[PDB]
DNA sequence: AAAAA
DNA sequence: TTTTTGC
DNA sequence: AAAA
């Protein structure tokens, strides 16, 4: 009776999967068509998995499969064999891949993507270990960082973390600017009990340019003093009024346990802090709250069904001529002629 | 890999 | 068939 | 180039 759109943006996705037993697999063949380099079996995989992620109900008979879009012939045997035995076959040989094993173990490492990756295991290395006590290799100071706080990174980060973080990113902020907006964005704005790493989106109502410019490097020289700051790459804007990013920093925190209300007496925490003018902070949260599969269906809906073009700092109407503006992340909604999704709905 | 053009 | 897939 |  339920028409499911193609479209994630168009779909309510909460974190209750009745079909983890199919979208695990279906992640994990993603996973490898990523490492393969073939982009289009990836995303074939990754919004089957999204749609099963959306249903109300789990998969128990190929009847349940009918009207579900995303759902092509090597998607369905891949259902139909884990409604055999329990178990997918194609999902388990990825697992005992050599290769996926090797890209899946380096890339668990901060600093470390596809490339140097892929690089590392035709050198024939296949453990961490002989990684790091390699003499030749060498790394950039965002695998040093990654590597020195493995344990401490792989291990993620819960709710009284995000939360102890996100008292520590408001009172750095409003230091310089009082009239800031610290939002926590991410996963954790989607009701995630955990996250690799936590994101916020901070605005200013009455800040300068210049003011907007020094935030993000005010607050992490404060850390830097206090010794907090255990790594931290700062990436200048290149948003272009009338057009890429907002200025945004990659950091890892220092985060001591008298500060989580839930050893060394500390853990190394993943933060990513994001700057906008005020202007555009509809356009950057709506951004930054993923997830990722919401966004990229988000952005194609906009260009495929409404001639529009949508980013994280702007709305464009290609047939009318002209940007659409927006307060709230429902105006950017109601602009695209889309259902309101709440944040908690977008865990496609 | 699936859906559209 | 070719093209697109956040771009 | 590469990591986000
Ligand atoms: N390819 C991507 C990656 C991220 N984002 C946006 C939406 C999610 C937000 C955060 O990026 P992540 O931190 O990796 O997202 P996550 O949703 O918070 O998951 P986690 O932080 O647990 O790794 O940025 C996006 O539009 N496209
Ligand atoms: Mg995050
Ligand atoms: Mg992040
Ligand atoms: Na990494």
């Amino acid at each position: 009776v339920k028409k499911i759109s193609q479209y994630a943006c168009q779909r309510r996705t909460t974190l209750n999967n009745y079909n983890q037993l199919f979208t695990d697999a279906l992640d994990i063949l993603a996973e490898n068509d990523e490492l393969r380099e073939n982009e289009g079996s990836c995303l074939a995989f990754m919004r089957a998995s999204s749609v099963l992620k959306s249903l109300p109900f789990p998969i128990t008979s190929m009847k349940d499969t009918e009207g579900i879009p995303c759902l092509g012939d090597k998607v369905k045997s891949i259902i139909e064999g884990i409604i055999e035995d329990g178990e997918s076959s194609e999902a388990k040989a990825v697992l005992n891949d050599e290769r996926y094993k090797s890209f899946k173990l380096f890339t668990s490492v901060f600093g470390v993507g596809l490339k140097t990756a892929e690089k590392w295991f035709r050198m024939g290395f296949r453990t961490l270990s002989k990684i790091q006590s390699d003499k030749s290799l060498r790394f950039t100071q965002m695998q040093k960082a990654g590597f020195l706080y493995y344990e401490d990174l792989v291990s993620c980060v819960n709710r009284p973390e995000a939360e102890a973080v996100s008292m520590l990113v408001k009172e750095a902020v409003v230091t310089f600017l009082p009239d800031a907006l610290v939002t926590m964005t991410g996963g954790f704005r989607r009701g995630k009990m955990t996250g690799h790493d936590v994101d916020f989106l901070i605005t200013s109502p009455e800040a300068t340019e210049d003011e907007e410019q020094q935030l993000l490097h005010k607050v992490t020289d404060f850390w830097k003093q206090q010794g907090l700051l255990l790594y931290c790459d700062i990436l200048e804007s290149t948003f272009e009024k009338f057009k890429d990013h907002f200025q945004k920093c990659a950091l890892i925190l220092k985060l001591d346990h008298g500060r989580v209300h839930s050893g060394k007496g500390w853990k190394a925490i993943r933060v990513d802090l994001v700057m906008c003018p005020y202007d555009r902070r509809a356009f950057a949260l709506l951004g930054w709250t993923g997830s990722r599969q919401f966004e990229r269906d988000l952005r194609r809906y906009a260009t495929h069904e409404r001639k529009m073009m949508l980013d994280n700092h702007a709305l464009y109407d290609r047939t009318k001529r002209v940007f659409l503006e927006a307060e709230s992340e429902e105006e950017i909604f109601a602009h695209l002629g889309l259902d309101y999704i709440e944040p908690w709905e977008r865990n496609a």
